């Protein structure tokens, strides 16, 4: 066999939100970001010609990103953020005793500590090998799964599994 | 004599930050973007071989943008906002009663009535033209400043005054 | 009022095609391109904060290029090419009696005489404002419409039409 | 010694070529696109300071890419495709019983069972690697190369040889 | 009749070159860029489907180019320049009494006073309207011509001429 | 833990230098480039949700550059140039009596043998370990540090160090 890696990556691959960073003796301001991802993968070339189909890459990753997109990126582990329920706002308060109030509909929970995009790029390379089914995966013998994030042009942080 | 159009353009011309739009029956979810600002000038090639130095246009650039990064972009002539000053924060009452509530601090306050790019370019072009200054403008002969305020690599606004 | 300017452009905004060109005493051979397209615009803005929602331009935008993706283009009114339709087929014969046959379904028919860049974006230009609507256009006071196609990253073409 | 990676990769690198899709039970329409190659390599930096000189990787990249260039790409080995030649054109009929037919000289048949981006890599990294010639390449310490093919900006296969 | 703007713009229509500025009361250390040179022109849409054909623009544009590239950019013109010919070699001497000396040959001698962007666009134009022919161009109808020179990617200036 | 591979890049890591390529048999004429340089970096998330702050890398790059920055490079350890101090200048003397003099103060030394993209990419690489400091590095897990120059878009050389 031979084995082929590919590459998907477009503006397409988006998603537009707001975010602060806080941990131990540290919080940012309220702000955001053009996030982009894109996914690479390897595994061998099969008997259609392709590793897999681009068009399912482009559509899950598209997928993933549309789920995130146009919302407050909010996380469930942090030990510096107390994050109450207050009517249908996550009201947040920080260890400086800033605080903040979102309507929760304008926010996104995701099981991450930091909204970093080291943590961001673990969370969505799980949720893209979910999307595009692991066990299809393996039927397209893909052996290997790497996201990039990207919080501006400047600035990436990449993650990968072998599956 | 002859005329010269100059174009600054860079990635470091950046504000990331988190805003969301509302006007008369829409209000969309709290997000972010990193906003990139390029600035187009035309004058006569001076004695010493330039329009205007492009270090100056560079640094004032530079200045106008990082005094919006970072923050959460705030209108202050809206008629679609109830914008409440409430201990150290703003507290921000939507027309649909979404409720937000963000430390000043994190605000900048802008005297538009909508966070749309069209208006972020119009003050910014306002702004630049203070911080490199009019009548220095005027000695260097630029007589046309125009500004282009993209909110992501594939949605620009432009604006311009003749001077 | 103020003017504002308005541009989207995007990977997203292409059309894959096969074509070749052929004017008199000429003719190239069978190939293809990534055609994209951009669009900028000319208005006031508006109370609600935009000269036009980006969103509609981009929707309309996708549109006009999809009909053209993954075809070959068939111009309709060349002078130098002989079309027959053969069964489900359009046979074309050159000047120096190169022949060509392609599945009709496989072709998209436009109203030009070269599959030139130029041309093309004649064509595009006017349907995209058929798609957006001219009255529509005309209800958010656009009076200037322009779109570039390129051909590859380094051959433009751009055709306006004042409205 | 010290290893050293090269890069090179260029607008220049590309071959504007129609193709079409085709393996079991699946057919698209013909259609193009601006390909595009890059190359990477591997070695020890030598006593003239470069691993190789980049003006022969862009020589050779160029020659490779040209003869692709304005062709309709024609794999030799497909299992779907029956190829018949008929007076001086290449007549192709799928499993749909959809035919096609472009003369000869407007094609390139190449060594390959599907016109993929995957395929094309590979085809182009044995091409690559005669041309600038293996026994030159062990010279220069060379002893990876690596080509990667987009079909479009936001798609591409790369594919490599230990040498 | 049908107004079309070409652009044609690469990473091919570069010259690598060496340069320092010098003016009144100013003079910077040498350095170098890698300028780039793109060309924009107006016309009419010709019988063959073109303004003018792009294979022109850039052969000449890369013309051009190739005389400045790899060499040092030596104003003829400056007021603030001592510029002795010492045996193969260009000697140069500034204001603060510094000196440098270059081979003839490493060095292109060009009508301009600065060495800056906006004064290399105009030479350019100038010599990029003689290597495509006035008279041809006026063949094409083409009545506009434009150059914009980068001295890296965020720092441009354009010139043009009505024809 | 989990590994994260970090990348920084931007248009300002950059220095604008003069150079000249000589080794035994070959001498180029004196140009320039507009270098860039990317940081490429690999450690476990910490639990401060990063592997390192993306502002150090950024300040530090900037750093590193800025010495280099408008300035000729001038290898110290090149077989094949005769490196004169004439008064407050350096002469330099090719293989084929080729001179050039520049003022000491607009010139570079670097432990390098040639000005060559992989020497100053190894140069680099050492630098800014030094400058971001090993000891502080190994305390954020980091393991793996990798340099990208690129003289112009199109050629770049990369090297690492297992740290
Ligand atoms: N490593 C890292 N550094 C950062 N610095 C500032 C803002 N975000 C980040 C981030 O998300 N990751
Ligand atoms: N015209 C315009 N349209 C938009 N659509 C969505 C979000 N922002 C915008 C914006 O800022 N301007
Ligand atoms: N002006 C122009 N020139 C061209 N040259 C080659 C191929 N296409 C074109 C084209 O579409 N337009
Ligand atoms: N993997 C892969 N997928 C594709 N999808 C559509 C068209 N071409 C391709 C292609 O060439 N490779
Ligand atoms: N306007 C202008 N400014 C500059 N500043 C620094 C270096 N070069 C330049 C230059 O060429 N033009
Ligand atoms: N490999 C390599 N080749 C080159 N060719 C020309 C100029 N510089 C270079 C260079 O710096 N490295
Ligand atoms: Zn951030
Ligand atoms: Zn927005
Ligand atoms: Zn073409
Ligand atoms: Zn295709
Ligand atoms: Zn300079
Ligand atoms: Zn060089």
């Amino acid at each position: 066999d031979q084995i082929a890696e590919l590459l998907v990556e477009s503006p397409l691959f988006s998603f537009n939100c707001a975010h602060f960073i806080a941990f131990k003796g540290f919080r940012c301001t309220l702000h955001g970001h053009n996030y982009n991802v894109s996914l690479r993968l390897r595994g061998n070339i099969q008997g259609d010609g392709y590793v897999i189909d681009f068009s399912i890459l482009k559509e899950k990753v598209r997928k993933v990103c549309k789920q995130l997109d146009h919302h407050f990126i909010l996380p469930m582990y942090s030990d510096v953020l107390n994050i109450q329920e207050v009517n249908d706002n996550f009201k947040i308060t920080c260890e400086d005793n800033s605080e903040y109030s979102f309507p929760k509909r304008d926010c996104v929970q995701i099981p991450i500590k930091h909204s970093s995009t080291e943590e961001i790029g673990l969370y969505i390379l799980n949720q893209l090998i979910e999307e595009i089914d692991l066990p299809f995966l393996k039927t397209r013998s893909v052996n290997y799964m790497e996201v990039t994030v990207s919080e501006s042009p400047s600035q990436k942080a990449t993650v990968h599994r072998n599956i």
